[PDB]
């Protein structure tokens, strides 16, 4: 109900803890059965949400036209649990903000907001390795415990936090026709 944004209200159901071999990752359900993680958390068979293991009956590793890594993994669950649809939230271009807001959820960081302020587009990176499209980055000194943060503006759910470099953050932009 109260929360100075959409956000407040889509965190309590739509950000929750998700455990793959790799550690804790913040995972953000998107609708229904259909969540988001970076794509190196690398969820095997199953996952464990919330500290309940649930199968994953797809993952979906997305790609840009040119066949460049977007960093992003679309998971299809195995549980009658359903997320709000935060669709009309996600922008159908990259955005960009002068105020942006990362809400993290892991067992070290639970429910947390942190104003991150601007987020603007970095566009390709190289991610551990590998060659990283549509990235946005953002000045705050990233650590552990933020892979899967999730970054948002006024009303809208702009990216997803995948790496830092000491100062700086970076996420994959979020846009909605990846997933409609």
């Amino acid at each position: 109900g109260p929360g100075f944004d959409y956000a407040v209200a889509m965190a309590k159901r739509n950000i929750v803890t998700a455990t793959t071999s790799k550690g804790e990752f913040t995972m953000l359900g998107v609708h229904d059965n259909v969540a988001i993680l970076p794509t190196h958390a690398s969820p095997g068979e199953s996952i464990v949400i919330d500290g309940k293991e649930v199968e994953i009956l797809d993952a979906k590793a997305l790609e840009d036209q040119a066949g460049t890594n977007l960093e992003i993994t679309i998971i299809t669950l195995k549980r009658n649990e359903k997320f709000r649809d935060i669709r009309p939230h996600i922008p159908t271009q990259i955005t960009e903000t002068n105020d942006g807001v990362l809400i993290v959820n892991t067992s070290k960081y639970p429910n947390m907001y942190v104003p991150v302020g601007a987020v603007t587009e970095q566009g390709y990176l190289n991610l551990g390795g590998r060659q990283t499209a549509r990235t946005l980055m953002y000045n705050f000194p990233t650590r552990a415990g933020q892979c899967g943060g999730v970054i948002t503006c006024t009303g809208k759910v702009i990216g997803m936090h995948v790496g830092g470099n000491g100062s700086h953050g970076f996420a994959a932009a979020l846009k909605r026709s990846y997933f409609t």
